[PDB]
């Protein structure tokens, strides 16, 4: 399978691409 984000429709088959991804796009610096 992939994995799939818990914020957006953001399904990579990677984690080191999610986990930055999720940071990066959702929860960065507020
Ligand atoms: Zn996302």
């Amino acid at each position: 399978k992939t994995y799939q984000c818990q914020y957006c429709e953001f399904r990579s088959a990677d984690s080191s691409n999610l986990k930055t991804h999720i940071k990066t796009k959702h929860s960065k610096e507020k």
